[PDB]
């Protein structure tokens, strides 16, 4: 799985381990065994949430399987909880979007998940 | 609805009040209230359309509905129109991708719009 | 087509020439001519890979057609390589998710490509 972050919350705002935690974290919600787990943080960028600057985050996760609806419902308390946390970012200023992965669309190592 | 164009326009190239207008318009063309809009703007990027360097963006419009054959179209000539207007980028050194997205797939608010 | 790397490689280690080289070795494996060749590498970033920050990669390629089983195995084999060889990032930090966009979902000069 790949779960990617932007925000306009500043670099210096990012505490130390929050990559692990939201590896670790994902391996725990979504099952999946955390060497497969990629994460990426993306601060200090110039965006707007419903007309305001205030801290928000637009979030994509990938996975080949483990999205769906109950699925997904489960993500979003897990990883708002987690930016509201670590980044102080309110759930309601944060758009996550889900993508369910064919493994025929998902290269690594030369070859992919197909 | 969120709104996402990377550009290698420098930053200071990016006129104040850009958020605040590709809101607004977005909202109108969509026939949304505002305050589902947010929009993400990424200067200074490396990038290269068709192995030039002249002013290019990437750019991502995800919807819950209101994404189609024609309503793109508008979109397309709404938003080609704001990054010639604003950050003087030729219409055809653009891409815009579409996404139409299943509420299922759009986390808010520690759930998702299903 | 567009193809977009981001990556913990920073910014010095991007060999000049990697954009141009990407340009022209996409076209060469779309079929397509190197005009419709977007490419976009983001480097300096804070990302993981299997928990680790060791040299990773996270792409995506989209395109309209040319997407699927046998052409994404020959697509990964390509980008690894060269991200490999100028960026120094083992394969199997490499994530790439493929895109297949219908014509109506691609936005360019105004309008779509449908
Ligand atoms: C120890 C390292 C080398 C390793 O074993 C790795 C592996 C092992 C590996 C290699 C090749 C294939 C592979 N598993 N592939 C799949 C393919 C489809 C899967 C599907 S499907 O599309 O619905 O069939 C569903 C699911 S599930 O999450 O719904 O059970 C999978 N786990 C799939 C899968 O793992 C797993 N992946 N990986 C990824 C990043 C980093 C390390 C590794």
């Amino acid at each position: 799985p790949m779960f990617i972050v932007n925000t306009n919350v500043p670099r210096a705002s990012v505490p130390d381990g929050f990559l692990s935690e939201l590896t670790q974290q994902l391996a725990q919600a979504t099952g999946k065994p955390p060497q497969y787990i990629a994460v990426h943080v993306v601060p200090d960028q110039l965006m707007a949430f419903g007309g305001s600057s205030e801290p928000c985050a637009l979030c994509s996760l990938h996975s080949i399987g483990k999205i769906g609806g109950a699925q997904n419902r489960s993500y979003s308390k897990l990883l708002c909880g987690l930016l509201a946390e670590r980044l102080r970012i309110s759930p309601d200023r944060v758009y996550i979007n889900y993508y369910d992965m064919n493994a025929a669309n998902v290269g690594w190592n030369n070859s992919t998940f197909a």
